[PDB]
């Protein structure tokens, strides 16, 4: 069936696509080229959700003004080790990474920083900035709330953002990378299969009267749980308010702007960055002790303990050498938008 | 055998016990009421059943009965603190006095600390950032208890984390273990169990399955890196009152006034939270701290239970 139909496609291919698409915007090729980097990072990665999904409607707020196709934010320090930025109505990607740049010079002479950004686009996965910081040798913390999706524990209406935090960490080779959404699923799967006409697992989400459903469309205008109940519940909280007190951005039930293409995007995000050098431990008794982890007894000899950025790590490489598969509704859709 | 006490009976025994030892009378207050805060709020296994351990590592010289610690500036905004074998609570609120000072030129700060004794419950440093207009996030390490998501060996440890955020009233407070359960369980074998005795020597799982691993992991080497203690396999000094203890903990203090968000506009939130729709009427969405402050009203009027053994035990102690 169409709307359940995927093609295979060559990386290369999907990113020319994207990044002449952005330009068509007069989007700077440097940052049309960062912001498809951001999307088909996350298809590699096995992360469709936050992949080229998401492109048709930052291409719609671009020509509706609603998103700026050039800047590149602009901060503020405030104090010695914040950071205010305004997006400007920048992508996210490419006020993220800016924001990296600056706050990076600074933790020479202060060891830790935070950039707190306000109306900027969606960030996509977190994953990839966490891992630009541990690539360049810092601890890189990073989130970024959004639209009312998620009930509380205990509640069932939408009221908390899917508030990812991701968090990189440098280890010898490969770093440490964690990066988790505080919902037990993420909006972006849950339209995949409303897109799809396919059920969802019952505990994801209640319909918008509370009920549980396995309607992803029902599900689409409910509310998502919270993964590890009351834990996680007070862990996207956290970050829900964290966000807005720094960032000054707008809390969820008021957030618009990023899964659709009429408001201003007014969700905020934090980065945190740390030198370790700093700090009086050592990055490579780091690495030395997640191989201890990698080789130590495993529930299932089958399956060995991961790291987190082991499984993204495997999947990337997969996927750039037999390449990405992605619905065909929606490889026509850029292929229409192309033309 | 249980016995009901009033709060501040419980309070002035364990002060004079520390007191005796040498400790300053504001520190043994301190420490004193990290204890108590944890019975009042229900958390018995942070509470009076840790001071006996705690007495005798000060009279062994495992816990040290007047350093606040020595820190050092590495840079700007980064402490670097030797705890110096100091009680958890002395050395953690000297240095979030220290790092306090800073605030108003960086914004931000954090603390590093090796070289203490056991914190008890996180949430009293969270909530103390929390109350004084701050915001407090505070984490330390472990004894490896924790098995990895898929696997079956103790190696990470328990890993608590708190965070205290400021909200025109009652401050918002959470504070969580990576642990699924206190000290769910394998062992020693890596087999699963329901026994809770094998579990002892087994290896508890973390929360959210893979993600609370995770987080767990995080933490972990999060406070190695900085603080630069030890792994949670080769950590000690917190369960027992022979080795010096190697765990590490961290402190980040964060100004809001420097951000551009709004402090009453997060209780008018957290408002709305708790008046949203429940899964059940009978019991509403609650805010993290909720529950603590109500039970902590609850046994301030009611007064702490504890077992008579463990009273029967200090009481000698105070005589």
């Amino acid at each position: 069936l169409y709307f359940q139909s995927m093609m295979r496609l060559p990386p290369a291919r999907l990113r020319n696509l994207s990044v002449a698409l952005l330009e068509k915007r007069g989007v700077p090729a440097d940052s049309a080229r960062l912001q498809a980097n951001l999307l088909l990072e996350a298809e590699l990665r096995g992360l469709p959700s936050h992949g080229l999904q998401r492109l048709p409607l930052l291409l719609s707020r671009l020509d509706k003004g609603l998103a700026n196709p050039t800047t590149r934010g602009n901060g503020t320090w405030r104090r010695a080790s914040f950071l205010s930025v305004d997006g400007e109505r920048g992508l996210g990607p490419v006020v993220m990474m800016d924001a990296m740049r600056v706050t990076r010079r600074i933790l020479k002479e202060t060891g830790l920083a935070i950039a707190a950004i306000r109306n900027a686009n969606h960030m996509g996965m977190l994953a990839y900035y966490a891992e630009a910081a541990a690539r360049d040798g810092l601890i890189g913390i990073v989130m970024s709330t959004s639209e009312a999706l998620v009930h509380p524990f205990g509640g069932t209406q939408a009221l908390i953002g899917t508030n990812p935090v991701a968090i990189g960490i440098p280890a010898a080779g490969h770093p440490f990378v964690l990066d988790l959404a505080t919902s037990i699923v993420s909006m972006g799967k849950i339209n995949n299969h409303a897109m799809r006409g396919l059920a969802i697992p019952p505990g994801w989400a209640v319909d918008r009267d509370g009920r549980a459903t396995t309607d992803p469309h029902a599900a689409q205008a409910g509310a998502i749980a919270p993964f590890g109940d009351a834990k996680g519940y007070g862990l996207g909280l956290a970050i829900e308010l964290l966000v807005a007190a720094l960032a000054g951005s707008n809390l969820a039930p008021d957030v618009n702007g990023t899964l659709d293409d009429i408001h201003p995007a007014n969700k905020g995000d934090l980065l945190i960055l740390i030198d370790p050098s700093a700090g009086a431990g050592s990055i490579p008794a780091l690495a030395a002790y997640l191989d201890r982890l990698r080789l130590s007894r495993p529930l299932d000899p089958t399956q060995p303990v991961a790291i987190p950025g082991d499984g993204a790590r495997a999947r990337r490489a997969a996927a750039a050498k037999t390449g990405i598969e992605l619905p065909q509704p929606l490889f026509d859709h850029l292929t229409a938008l192309e033309a």
